[PDB]
């Protein structure tokens, strides 16, 4: 029985950061206590000054990372301020029951509901705005992020050997329909409602616009960077809630991936390029032993540099010879 | 030899039902007999009154599921009827040689092959027609369905352990490509060889104009939507001849999933999404634990809710409240 | 310390064949010593007479695949010839660190450059050229190969047991994006740089021209089809570095297949269409059983026979009518 277990209140953070958290535990199940807030806003996506009429949980894309342990309870509070147009729900993938909670979440501008589910299955889950009739409107103008339901004991390796992390980093990947005007330049409107018919037929060709990482692109890049040192081991949550995509880290390996997303199937293990099916997140675990700035990216390469799915991660440490080495700089061809 | 053992005739039946069939057997090695015939047909696919030109196995989109246990001989015998257009075959996935069987198969209108192979590998796979010069408009045009071939022992989970379902059920889904005119409405052929040119054209652009789960938008939904109760097992059969896919089920999961197909390999649990390469049939077996209406789709939400690829499933019995419960019901935010 | 390590040279041969190597072998790490050269060409494509104006490792597409064992380390000496248009480089997804090797190759037309990295992880790996804000471009204008990492005790089954192969072949696949010009008709650069602009735009729209196997339509038919012989054992490597693709054989199956590409994980058996990712190489095992002209293709149907990804294996040896057997050639249906 849920309600005598104990509650606790977790206080979420903005992606690509994960909110603090146990990977293995002693302890036993809870109630696990979120709120999350739709913002509607209009959002630059590129460097030409390009706006989506977005829809956002607490006004990122992708929304914040939820992490609890196989067995706990999520209990989410869903608040549509009167300050939004439109009605929203939360479909939960690692949830059962009422379409994920969608059909017990539908709350209008000026209205708030709460949520329980038992997170009974370890792994990364989508989770998702789905209204119906509107399903893919409201996915792709930026509803979506991760839970990750993490085993008590922590990850393991197929032989179930301990692996442990030093920072989880989350990364949500938008496919955007930006609609054209008979200029062949991208629109801008008003209003959220304004965007809909013509974003419904931009959605219909199957061709994004544009592929973001984390709301823009750039997002990852620059002073907005993931970072890590040498011998320090990430995990990477990569979700797409509409495409599928099929990340690669330039100039090193997924160490451990789980592409599916679920840790209680075996991961595989020295991946150059995973695949996380579109409404899935995946995860994968890297140990750094080079320094430098790597790229993160969509392995479709015109998807990656064309249309803005790639990210950069800045590494410090100290360079390895052994694993590489430059035995002749460019240099003339002899004679 | 072949020709020495025990012959029994099996009695097809239409989709998304499958023909019963034991699951485990103490049973030997038969030759299990099966006939189709293809059945060129108008259909209409969608709400609007769009017609394909299709070409199918008796009658249906996808062909019916045939089921046979490894060690078995599959002897199909394929009637081409003298009302039909164009020569047609059929490979089978299952089977090794002469192109699937293609090749000992070439059926003219007004008559008939008798092919035999043996089910040496256990899985789903797809069969298909596949006429020279012809293949990609036949397959699109509606012509492939399941073999699923069963271990004598039946179905185990990676450790071993016997994996049961009560029911069967076969989703086949279709990428169509339906040509429009100048005026941008979907074009209606007197016949078959008229659509051939246009379709062709529209294939090019490999993108399609529908994308439906056995033969229409709404195929799997109102009255003719799955059943089950909470409790019950379901196998989910799921074939795409052409183009890859990722079913998923709203407030459910993949229990156990071969999203390749190959029931000698350990399944992967817990899945929220999963995988079916174009080309291919995979298998999810799912435990009912909430009653509701579910919907199972291609979690491309443009391809499942704006082009058609998506079903119901409508689930009887007792809702679970540790599970999933409703805390707060959608209400005024506290002012 | 590697610099200590017996050196060999190896001299490469052209796909689809794979220069002569060990699969178990019992000799120690060595520095194995490659050198290739980067070959801008103009190419024709297609039967109409379509050219690409193509950039190549070895004036073929794709270049050579370089073979080592886990542990080894690979010494490529990279030029680029005098004569070239463009700067070149290549990232090796089987390396460590500077972007796989890219930041420590950049070669102006008339250098070359030496890199060394230990091969530490074993699978097929994807290589290809990575010019800063250039990379999409290089890449499907034919700028990838493999290089294959085999364990030192040679190709394991899940079990343990040893799997070999007599013969390897290699297959790239190529999604190219030819421009058209206003009358419809496929654009023929008299330069490299002319194709730029164009390429780019028709890369946007994620829709290749042309899919092919090894540089044209129909490279792997006719007098350039793969050849076998019944009991024959053959490994299938497919790269593809931009792009998915979902290798089929019809008539036969993957027996052991790594579609990841990476030997330490279990392989999958008795596949009937397999899934490479968008820059990643994979592996597939099969013996023949049956004679006869096979086709290998990408299994989305439209792109191997409309666009060009398919190709032939033709098989000498005796037919085994116990795996497959014509009961009853095609005939009128009995009156
Ligand atoms: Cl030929
Ligand atoms: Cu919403
Ligand atoms: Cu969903
Ligand atoms: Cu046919
Ligand atoms: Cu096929
Ligand atoms: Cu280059
Ligand atoms: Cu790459």
């Amino acid at each position: 029985d849920a309600d005598k277990l104990p509650h606790t209140k977790v206080t979420l953070v903005a992606p690509p950061q994960v909110h603090p958290h146990e990977q293995a535990t002693k302890s036993g199940p809870k109630v696990v206590e979120f709120t999350m807030t739709i913002e509607e806003k209009k959002m630059v996506i590129d460097d030409k000054g390009t706006t989506l009429q977005a829809m956002t949980f607490n006004g990122s894309m992708p929304g914040p990372t939820l992490v609890v342990h196989e067995g706990d309870y999520v209990q989410l509070t869903l608040v549509n301020p009167a300050t939004n147009a439109m009605p929203h729900n939360v479909d939960f993938h690692g949830a059962t029951g009422a379409l994920g909670g969608a059909k017990l979440t539908n709350v209008n501008p000026g209205e708030q509901a709460t949520l329980r589910f038992k997170a009974d299955r370890s792994g990364t889950f989508v989770y998702h705005c789905a209204p119906e009739g509107m399903v893919p409107w409201h996915v792709v103008s930026g509803l979506s992020g991760t839970l990750m339901v993490l085993p008590r004991d922590g990850l393991k390796d197929p032989q179930g050997k301990p692996l442990h992390y030093d920072r989880a980093y989350t990364i949500g990947e938008f496919d955007l329909y930006i609609p054209k005007g008979p200029d062949g330049k991208y629109k801008d409107y008003a209003t959220l409602a304004e965007s809909y018919g013509d974003t419904v037929q931009v959605m219909r060709t199957l061709t994004p616009s544009h592929i973001v990482f984390n709301g823009k692109v750039g997002a990852l890049t620059g002073a907005n960077a993931l970072t890590a040192k040498v011998g320090e081991t990430v995990l990477l949550i990569h979700s797409q809630a509409n495409r599928d995509t099929r990340p690669h880290l330039i100039g090193g390996h997924g160490d451990w991936v789980w592409e599916t997303g679920k840790f209680a199937n075996p991961p595989q293990r020295d991946l150059e390029t995973w695949f996380i099916r579109g409404g899935s997140a995946g995860a994968a675990l890297y140990t750094f032993k080079q320094p430098g700035v790597y790229a993160y990216l969509n392995h479709n390469l015109i998807e990656a540099f064309e249309l803005g799915a790639a990210g950069h991660i800045k590494v410090e440490g100290k360079w390895n010879d052994d694993l590489m080495k430059q035995i002749k700089a460019p240099a003339p061809i002899p004679r």
